[PDB]
């Protein structure tokens, strides 16, 4: 599913990300614009022959199994297809993990990129929150 923005500030905001860590909901649906144009289904190889899944664009070394990423991590305990899903929940869930690691939002390099330092509100303008 490609989400409209703010149909994804909704799943977003009723999935517990506005304010999860810190980072009001602008943050995510932003860093989701930037990660992935709000299309859940996207995937995007890495060198170091991990993927990014979804619409938050989280990575198999450390997040999701993809059954082709040696070496790596699951601490989402998913498969990442479940994050090409419509429904947003097991995203949502991972992303939370993510940004509690230490190193908060920055873990999303379109977010460090594109969102960090922003006008992030922005991104959930004329949505009925
Ligand atoms: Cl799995
Ligand atoms: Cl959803
Ligand atoms: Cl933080
Ligand atoms: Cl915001
Ligand atoms: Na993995």
């Amino acid at each position: 599913k490609v989400f409209g923005r703010c149909e994804l500030a909704a799943a977003m905001k009723r999935h517990g990300l506005d304010n999860y860590r810190g980072y009001s909901l602008g943050n995510w649906v932003c860093a989701a614009k930037f990660e992935s144009n709000f299309n859940t289904q996207a995937t995007n190889r890495n060198t170091d022959g991990s993927t990014d899944y979804g619409i938050l664009q989280i990575n198999s070394r450390w997040w999701c199994n993809d059954g082709r990423t040696p070496g790596s991590r699951n601490l989402c305990n998913i498969p990442c297809s479940a994050l090409l899903s419509s429904d947003i929940t097991a995203s949502v869930n991972c992303a939370k993990k993510i940004v509690s690691d230490g190193n908060g939002m920055n873990a999303w390099v379109a977010w460090r990129n594109r969102c960090k330092g922003t006008d992030v509100q922005a991104w959930i303008r004329g949505c009925r929150l």
